[PDB]
């Protein structure tokens, strides 16, 4: 015994706090037995873990280990016979109970499990707990670690250690023994061969119907053979008799059908827009009234905008009280108004806010003032004392912070408001519920009219908008068929001119679809413009897109400019269209939209599918679908009509009617109603299994199926691989062909296809599921509610305040920061929260202590008010109550009597339905084996250690349905548990990686798609037949029974093994997704139970109670879930058309070549030897496509004129450019936290749109819009803001630094400021650079902020006082300068520079756009600026003085000066800085060309050409990770430690100096950091995504040349001599003494400066070669450079070839026993063709023209496949060169085997059976060559380009290169002399400082020698000369004479 002893002494550090614990102690050290030691230990250990867990919330351990009955009925509470369940911790308190029960797994995995098991297993306990007892909450403790707090976090583990060594010692089954050893591990993919798949009788008969008919090893001819009869079958059976699916076009025909379906006949409606929709007549009323036609109103403001604040901190607890002292106020100010200035109730009243008899009051409520008066009258006489509580509350206990000096504690005089009353008359509106026509006839009126249409609509919007911002905890003070006699409406005001105004009438808040009423006022008049019903959040884009429009249309018109004619009756009729479109947002109009697009699609091909035109027409409803379809067929029509004259321009009348059809991407896509999407989504989903029939119901969800499941399973799997090849019957329905399969199977096997079993790298290396939607499921708020009783029940150690409410705003997202978090809530989100408050508030009050609701749900919450009246409420409420009631409102509310004060605070207000159920639930209407006894207190059970053919032992792989929102239709979506998540990722990082090895595919290989794209261009350009295949039901089609199938029948051989690696894993989990369980969402299960004709709900109701229970789990067959088995569908695919296109070339002796997308293809086919003879070729196509699973959609197109892939259209010339999509994108997704990452949103999409040619004056237009937008919202215009105004098309070579500078150039007129700036910063780059004395210290100087870096900065370059004082004068506002704006935006329920949170971005792996918008203009308008504090926007913008000093007035509210900011200081920055760091930072990325000054300059609208960036990077243009991590943690250590780097395994390459001190990135960081809005950084990283701009020639044109000279003033050193001197160095430095000519005497020269000057279009005078070498960093030493005389080029081919040796040693057995060749022949002719090995030894002798010579021979290893008869198979080559030969010899050598006529052609091959011959011993021939030729891939191996000889060679090292006079000798022999220059002041300059006199002596006597073959005499003969004199070497300079 030495762990068993041990263990009782290791475990004597414990603390026995409670009885049990040392009661436990007591027996377990007092038992030494190990048949119950492990029991009793890990006991013990659970007892800790139970105890401290629930002891932590205030818990009573259960000693007994009772159940919930006996528990009950400890005290008096009588047994409703509740299910047995045993309670880790109870606690009772009064009525109420808390069951908390704890556990611990280590794994999330069966973490969530346990915790999804438990919740619902506590939760249906409520249900029967409820009805005849009391209340319980329930809470589940989850702990991953066995971490506690009662030892020391040490010993557990040990403990652990030891328990599991003693354990596995000696035991005493087989998987309770495996799942101790896996729950007690701390951390721990595929090969999970620890499993045991045990079957259970039910895979025999799987087996048996899935793989019958799988064979995998059919001949190739017999397909041939089969495919021949298959196909003359077809011809003349099925072709000739008229049941195609495609027909050619007949344009005329396609006219009259378009006209037919689209330009209805048979309506009522009548030919004018204006008079059909509401919406229309609306603006048109509006605009026709419009064109044709001061202390005191901002006073009212000031006051409105002060009760309108007071008002949101509900500091009277009631809601009635408060409004009533609110219009008491506002009628006090305003008859204190009216007491003098007679001319200002009519003149400043009429013109500015009021209306017949009404006034507007808080709330953006108005009311009229006869009721106001009246309700003032009450609450006096039987409570006088109300006006001095309320006036005398607002000064002790509240802010004291108000103007309300006398309009509040004065008495309202009611004489005088009833003759105000009398003034006016009363003139209500009418709100009108539920033939002539005079509509100016739109298409000739004036071009100033339709502007103002589009301007009305706009401010309409805005309206409506501003009417989605009302409040909703609001009710009003009165309540309410065909006409209502509104008084107490809400309204909202828009302005149009300067004295009629525009009022906006409604009465419901929220986010629903309202009825709104429209009227006008002129000069106090109020007129009747109209009413109409619509939805606010749809009418988000034209809020301010009134010019992006104009603009966009005006430019699509002229397009169109070719006929003088046609553009003037297209224009109007295309804005009318838009008109139209914008006024009437619906689904429908965006499917016929789309219908067209496709019709245009297919009307310029040539052939389209039979059943196309049914796919166009769309049933529209309430006459508004009418216009808009009756003007887009119209449009069509008088675009492409017409006998001859039709197609003059086809280009731009097809771009025209493209841009059109997609203007659907206008109306947005925002579910319009969210329970018909997801019935329709499960409609969508389910018909096809009970269509096909084999839709299970309910499962045991375990993996037990009955023998009726099984049987229709079965059923189903036989059904689906029962389909011929001959019946014609079987077209459309599911299923596949096992023939076709096995054919297709046993070619691709065998290398016939263009893909092959070679792969490389071997691939083996808390919601629930019933609720997708909802923004909060029922165990959030299920936990959220026990959480707060718990924490309340703790604090209660009564009395509770409504602080308990702020609880709930704590945990979900002190009156300010109550209403802060409050705000944030939307309308479903704040019913949530009130529901939530009802259960914590009567949760509280049990814990403190008619009839119809018995039989139904005895739930009182969910009463709904629909099935009583509302009189009867109304009436009942207000009765006799004695002890339901109490006196006063009781603000303290102690505990005991919270219901009393409930009741009475509901009672007090205006609503009664929350008091009747307070009434309600008051009145009581409610009422030792170790297998069993060893799996209840932590064993993880659920653990897989067994599984079967159908589950896990862990689940059923259960998912979730939903849907996702897409522009046409709705999308389906499928999310799953953690388990199945888990395993789908595993399935779908095999098919990736089995699709990675794969090249036709593009799916995650943009290479791939980039090859697809051009090969299209090229097609097109030649006029090749392109096919687009899109294929309907892709996704509800599939099975995993195909793919099981299919990867039985493969064999993935491994790339060197060739292995048949077996597949039987991911089998297994195939077999698993193939009995997944899908749950049908609750919602539609309640809307089909509660309660027109569906099919769906018809199944619905006869699955209802007839078979089973209600359907909520559905499996079937064939799912295939959108989203989950992508990529195997994609490969499977691509075999299928692989098979297919070679069955296409194998019988019509075609060329096709396809590329897929896993739901679309692309056919490129090239036809020998108009396109009217290929019918039958693409139908027997389609033919075969739907024999398997591939059901090809009526919108396939098949031409020769245009092409579609992936959304990109390609016609003949060019590409469509897009722009509506772009426009519409553009305008759209507006998602703004702060205005930053807003502008940066919009300037990433307005860059991807000028991309595509659309313009540059359309994205100005919307930069202004974006400007406006982020004005509005009460922020203020600042100097960065949105994206600039006024660009150029110089987006190309710009980044988001380059617009700001040139924006920030922009505010000034005349730089002066800016170019020394910019001068500065030149200089600062200069000295860092050419200079190169800088680093770290700019850094230490930056650090501290912005006033002191810049003048350190100035000061570095050079300054004084005057530059301090004038430079820094000019300064802006940054009110996000003590941190960021604080601010809770429409977030989702239940939850430092930028630079950091994007590295660790980079490092780490449903709502609306109105409303969001609307919370932001919301939040932006409370105390969200910091300091020290917080406080208001414009409470810092009024402290600014208007000193006005001629130098903060060139850009008001952007530019200030220094003085202007005295009052407020913190906030105030030079622009100066950000402008010199943003010089700075354009510098370090994109090169020096923006240091000058911009200079300006001195098309038809249709010249497009594609440009290129100009950029010129100086920062290490790889630039890739592990970098900027060493920068951050050499500068900012603490920085790099804390908040980064606890996520990463990879620190010891970060910190082992991997290429330290980068050039710029140094300084180029510390910038970005401090700065909130540079963004370099994050930019960097990451490619451009462009790479390419299409543009007009016209913006070309009229840009600005910013072009910078050197600034140096190309004054340094002039390159040319840097080469000159640079080879004069050398030279006499040769002519010395002997040197080799290597990389050791040229790098090791100072003028080498040839690696510099990056423009290397020059050398020096002959080293082309070794300098681009260098480039390469060469290791190269010497060779006969002599390029003069081309070495590459005129070099002789004699090129031949050997034998092979066939690898795989079996010719060593027959070669000698041949002394025949007979049987050797005959053993060539079960088949045996094995892989082949091809090795060949090629020697040439390749020369040059100098005098040279060259042997280089090259090795060549293929290995192929062997052949049955005709020629060969191949799959991979590799080659080897060798041999003496220079760079360009080999280069040549290398370039003409790789493009010789050998394999790769005609092969030029010899067979003869020669070489076999010499291979196989022998000398007969048997009079059959049987000749073979290879098909290689085309490798190129060419990265050697060296002197290497390609690593072997039996001659290395010789032929040393030397230098003695100018003249290269390469053994001895003089090659030739190149010329080099001196000019005598350059040779005395090299004579001054050498080693010694004799060197002197030998270069001097050397120099006239070398001047023998130069020519130089313009050496100076003066001065000069005589200081050379001072070598006096007169021997030297009369030798040569
Ligand atoms: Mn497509
Ligand atoms: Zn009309
Ligand atoms: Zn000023």
């Amino acid at each position: 015994d030495e762990y068993v002893q041990e263990l009782k002494g290791l475990i004597r550090k414990h603390i026995p706090e409670r009885c049990e614990f040392g009661h436990q102690k007591v027996t377990f050290l007092s038992q030494v037995h190990p048949s119950p030691l492990l029991t009793e230990g890990f006991k013990l250990l659970s007892s800790l873990v139970e105890l401290e867990s629930c002891e932590a919330h205030a818990c009573q351990a259960n000693t007994d280990q009772r159940f919930v009955d006996v528990i009950l009925s400890d005290n008096g509470i009588l047994c409703p016979t509740l299910p047995k369940v045993i309670p880790d911790g109870f606690k009772l308190t009064g009525k109420t109970l808390i069951l908390l029960e704890t556990f611990v797994r280590v794994n999330p995995d069966e973490f969530e499990k346990k915790w999804k098991a438990d919740m619902s297993k506590l939760l249906n306990l409520k249900h029967d707990l409820q009805k005849s007892g009391v209340t319980l909450v329930p809470i589940v403790d989850g702990r991953s670690n066995y971490n506690n707090r009662f030892v020391a976090d040490w010993v557990i583990e040990r403990i652990r250690w030891l328990l599991i060594e003693i354990l596995k010692a000696s035991k005493s089954e087989d998987q309770e023994y495996q799942r101790l050893i896996h729950s007690l591990s701390n951390v721990k993919l595929e090969n999970l061969e620890h499993l045991k798949r045990n079957s259970l009788d039910y895979d025999e008969r799987l087996n048996e119907s899935l793989f019958i008919g799988l064979k995998g090893d059919i001949r190739e001819s017999t397909v041939r053979e089969e495919l021949i009869k298959l196909k003359l079958w077809f011809k003349d059976e099925v072709f000739s008799k008229g049941l195609g699916k495609f027909k050619l076009t007949d344009r005329r025909e396609l006219l009259e059908s378009l006209s037919s379906l689209g330009a209805h006949l048979d309506s009522d409606v009548s030919s004018c827009p204006f008079c059909n929709n509401k919406l229309m007549e609306i603006v048109y009323n509006v605009t026709f009234s419009c064109v044709e036609r001061s202390n005191i109103e901002k006073h009212y403001l000031s006051v409105l905008s002060l009760c309108n604040k007071i008002k949101g901190l509900k500091v009277f607890n009631t809601r009635r009280n408060t409004l009533l002292f609110l219009d008491l106020i506002m009628v006090n100010l305003m008859v204190d108004i009216s007491d003098s200035c007679q001319d200002a109730i009519e003149s400043l009243r009429k013109s500015g806010l009021i209306v017949g008899q009404m006034v507007m009051l808080v709330n953006d409520r108005v009311l009229d003032i006869l009721e106001a008066v009246k309700l003032i009258r009450k609450k006096i006489g039987t409570n006088p004392n109300w006006v001095k509580n309320c006036s005398k509350i607002l000064e002790r206990s509240h802010p004291e912070i108000w103007h309300h000096l006398s309009t509040l504690i004065k008495q309202p005089d009611f004489n005088s408001l009833i003759s105000i009353a009398q003034h006016l008359v009363s003139d209500r509106p009418i709100m009108r519920y539920s033939k002539i026509c005079r509509h100016k006839l739109f298409q000739e009126m004036s071009s100033f009219e339709q502007m103002r249409l589009f301007k009305t609509l706009s401010s309409i919007s805005l309206s409506l908008i501003n009417s989605m911002k009302t409040s909703f905890s609001s009710r009003l003070l009165v309540n309410e068929f065909g006409n209502v006699r509104l008084r107490e409406c809400y309204a909202q005001r828009f302005y149009l001119a300067e004295s009629l105004v525009g009022f906006l009438f409604y009465q419901k808040t929220g986010e629903r679809s309202r009825c709104y009423s429209v009227y006008l006022s002129d000069n106090g008049v109020m007129s009747e413009q109209g009413s109409f019903y619509c939805d606010p959040k749809r009418f988000f884009l034209p809020v301010f897109s009134d010019e992006v429009l104009a603009g966009m249309c005006e430019e699509m018109t002229s397009w169109l400019d070719f006929d003088t004619g046609l553009m003037n009756d297209t224009g109007p009729i295309l804005r009318l269209l838009v008109l139209a479109i914008l006024c009437s947002p619906s689904k429908r109009n965006q499917t016929f939209l789309q219908g067209l697009r496709y019709f245009l699609m297919a009307f310029a091909n040539q052939i389209h599918h039979i059943d196309l035109t049914s796919k166009l027409v769309v049933e529209c409803k309430s006459s508004s679908e009418v216009v808009v379809q009756r003007l887009a067929v119209g449009l069509f029509i008088r675009l492409l009509s017409g006998e001859s004259d039709a197609s003059l321009f086809f280009s731009r009348r097809f771009k025209y009617l493209l841009n059109v059809s997609y203007l659907c991407h206008l109306i947005t896509k925002e579910t319009p109603d969210r329970l018909t999407d997801q019935i329709k989504c499960f409609e969508k989903f389910i018909e096809p299994k009970v269509k096909f029939g084999c839709a299970v119901v309910n499962p045991s969800l375990n993996g037990k199926l009955t023998v009726d499941q099984e049987d229709i399973m079965i059923n189903g799997l036989k059904k689906f691989f029962s389909k011929s090849l001959r019946d014609t019957e079987d077209v459309q329905t599911p299923g596949v062909c096992k023939e076709l399969l096995n054919y297709c199977v046993s070619l691709f096997n065998r290398g016939k296809l263009k893909v092959s079993g070679e792969l490389k790298n071997n691939p083996f290396r808390i919601p629930k599921l019933d609720e997708l939607g909802n923004i909060l499921s029922t165990y959030d708020k299920e936990k959220l509610v026990s959480a707060c009783v718990s924490s309340m029940a703790e604090r209660f150690k009564n009395l509770d305040p409504d602080s308990t409410d702020y609880l709930i705003l704590k945990n979900l997202t002190t009156q300010e920061e109550l209403s802060l978090m409050y705000e944030a809530l939307t309308e479903e989100q704040v019913e949530s929260f009130n529901e939530i408050k009802h259960d914590v508030q009567v949760a509280l009050a049990k814990m403190a202590d008619v009839s119809l609701h018995e039989v139904k749900d005895f739930d009182p919450d969910v009463l709904p008010p629909e099935v009583y009246k509302e009189l009867c409420d109304a009436v009942y409420k207000s009765s006799e109550k004695c002890n339901f009631f109490l006196e006063g409102v009781l603000d303290v509310c102690p505990l005991g009597l919270l219901l009393k004060n409930l009741t009475t605070s509901s009672y007090v207000d205006e609503e009664y339905f929350m008091c009747f159920k307070y009434l309600l639930i008051q009145g009581h209407f409610d009422q030792f084996t170790n297998a069993a006894l060893r799996n209840l207190c932590f064993y993880s059970e659920d653990s897989p250690t067994e599984f079967t053919s159908i589950s896990s032992n862990s689940g059923n792989l259960k998912f979730g349905l939903s849907y996702k929102e897409q522009v046409g239709s709705n999308r389906e979506l499928y999310v799953g548990d953690l388990n199945t998540k888990l395993m789908t990722r595993l399935v779908e990082d095999f098919s990736e990686a089995v699709g990675n090895s794969m090249k036709y595919t593009c799916l995650n290989s943009e290479k791939e798609f980039e090859r697809a794209i051009c090969d299209m261009k090229m097609a097109v350009n030649n006029g090749d037949l392109s096919c687009s295949y899109d294929h309907s039901k892709w996704g509800p089609t599939m099975s995993p029974a195909l793919f099981l199938a299919l990867l039985q029948m493969l064999e993935l051989r491994t790339p060197v093994d060739r292995s048949k690696i077996d597949l039987d894993s991911v089998k297994s989990i195939l077999k698993w997704h193939l009995h997944k369980v899908v749950e049908v969402p609750i919602n539609v299960a309640e809307a089909y139970c509660i309660g027109s004709t569906s099919l769906s709900e018809e199944f619905f109701h006869q699955t209802m109670q007839l078979n089973g229970q209600i359907p909520s789990h559905i499996m079937s067959v064939l799912d295939m879930g959108q989203g989950i088995l992508h990529n195997t569908s994609d490969l499977y695919g691509l075999i299928t058309e692989q098979f297919l296109c070679y069955a296409l070339d194998l019988l019509y002796d075609v060329i096709p070549v396809s590329y897929t997308s896993s739901d679309d293809q692309i056919t490129l086919i090239k036809t020998p030897s108009d396109a009217a003879e290929w019918l039958e070729m693409i139908c027997f196509h389609e033919f075969l496509s739907s024999k398997l699973n591939k059901f090809v959609s009526p919108k396939s197109v098949i031409g020769t004129f245009v092409a579609e892939f992936k959304s990109r259209f390609f016609v003949m010339g060019e590409e469509t450019p897009l722009l509506t999509k772009f426009v519409a994108a553009a305008l759209h997704n507006v998602k703004c936290k702060t205005p930053t990452q807003l502008s940066e949103t919009i300037d990433t999409i307005c860059d991807q749109c000028i991309a595509n040619g659309v313009s540059t004056k359309i994205v100005t237009r919307i930069s202004k819009r974006v400007n406006q937008l982020i004005r509005y919202s009460g922020y203020g215009e600042t100097p960065f803001g949105a994206i600039e105004d006024q660009d150029v098309k110089d987006w190309v070579d710009g980044s988001r630094g380059y617009r700001l500078q040139r924006k920030i150039e922009a505010i000034f007129h005349d730089d002066k400021e800016t170019s020394f700036i910019r001068n500065c910063a030149r200089k600062v780059f200069n000295d860092i650079k050419r200079g190169r004395i800088f680093e770290e210290n700019l850094i230490n100087l930056i650090g501290r902020g912005g006033d002191e870096a810049l003048t350190g900065f100035l000061q570095y370059a050079g300054c004084s006082e005057q530059e301090v004082n004038r430079v820094l004068n000019y300064r802006w506002v940054n009110l996000s300068s003590f941190g960021d704006l604080r601010l809770v935006l429409r977030t989702k329920l239940m939850t430092v520079p930028t630079l950091i949170k994007t590295l660790q971005s980079k490092l780490s792996r449903q709502s609306s756009v109105a409303s969001g918008f609307i919370g932001f203009c919301k939040s932006m308008g409370s105390k969200c600026v910091r300091d020290g504090g917080f406080l208001y926007i414009k409470e810092v913008y009024s402290g600014v003085s208007a000193c006005t000093c001629e130098i903060c007035a060139l850009k008001p509210k952007i530019i200030y000066c220094n003085n202007s900011l005295n009052k407020v200081s913190q906030f105030s920055k030079p622009i100066l800085w950000d402008y010199f760091s943003l010089v700075l930072t354009n510098a370090c990325e994109l090169g020096e060309w923006v240091f000058s000054t911009v200079k300006e300059p001195q098309n038809n609208q249709n010249f497009f050409w594609a440009v290129k960036p100009k950029v010129v990077r100086q920062i290490e243009d790889q630039l890739g990770m592990n970098h900027v991590l060493q920068s951050i943690r050499r500068n900012y250590p603490v920085l790099f430690d804390e908040h980064l780097t606890p996520f990463m395994n990879d620190l010891q390459v970060s910190r082992t100096m991997d290429s330290g001190r980068l050039k710029f990135l140094d300084v180029c960081i510390a910038l970005d950091m401090m700065n909130e809005n540079l963004g370099i950084i994050s930019h960097l990283l990451k490619t451009r995504d462009n790479s390419v701009y299409i543009v007009k020639q016209s913006d070309c044109a009229l840009a600005h040349i910013r072009q910078s000279s050197y600034t140096d003033w190309e004054l340094g050193l002039s390159p040319q001599q840097i080469c000159t001197n640079f080879k004069t160095q050398l030279v006499l430095s040769s002519m010395v003494n002997p040197l080799v000519l290597s990389t050791s005497c040229l790098k090791s020269f100072f003028w080498f400066n040839e690696v510099l000057e990056l423009e290397d279009d020059s050398q020096i005078e002959l080293a082309e070669l070794t300098d681009f070498a260098l480039m390469v960093k060469n290791q190269n030493v010497s060779r006969a450079m002599f390029v003069e005389d081309i070495a590459m080029g005129y070099v002789v081919s004699n090129f031949e070839g050997v034998r092979i040796s066939l690898s795989n040693v079996m010719v060593d057995g027959v070669q000698l026993p041949p002394q025949d060749i007979g049987e050797l022949f005959g053993l060539k002719a079960g088949l045996v063709v094995q892989i082949d090995h091809v090795r060949m030894s090629t020697k040439f002798k390749l020369k040059r023209k100098m005098v040279y010579s060259f042997s280089l021979e090259c090795i060549m290893d293929v290995g192929e496949i062997q052949n049955k008869e005709v020629i060969l198979k191949v799959v991979a080559v590799d080659q080897s060169v060798s041999g003496s030969g220079g760079n360009h010899m080999l280069l040549d050598g290398v370039s003409v085997v790789a493009s010789l006529p050998l394999f790769t052609g005609q092969a030029s091959f010899d067979l003869a059976a020669m070489l076999i011959e010499s291979n196989l011993a022998g000398s007969n021939d048997n009079f059959l060559m049987r000749n073979v030729t290879l098909d290689l891939g085309g490798f190129s191996p060419e990265l050697s380009d060296k002197y290497s000889y390609r690593l072997s060679g039996p001659e290395n090292q010789e032929d040393p290169l030397v230098l003695k006079d100018g003249a290269f000798y390469v053994g001895g022999e003089r090659l030739s002399t190149y010329k080099v220059e001196f000019t005598g002041d350059l040779v005395v300059k090299a004579l001054g400082a050498l080693e010694d006199d004799e060197s002197v002596v030998s270069m001097l006597h050397q120099l006239w020698p070398y001047l023998k073959a130069t020519s130089q005499v313009i050496l100076f003969q003066q001065e000069d000369f005589t200081i050379v004199h001072d070598l006096y070497k007169k021997q030297l300079t009369k030798s040569i004479e």
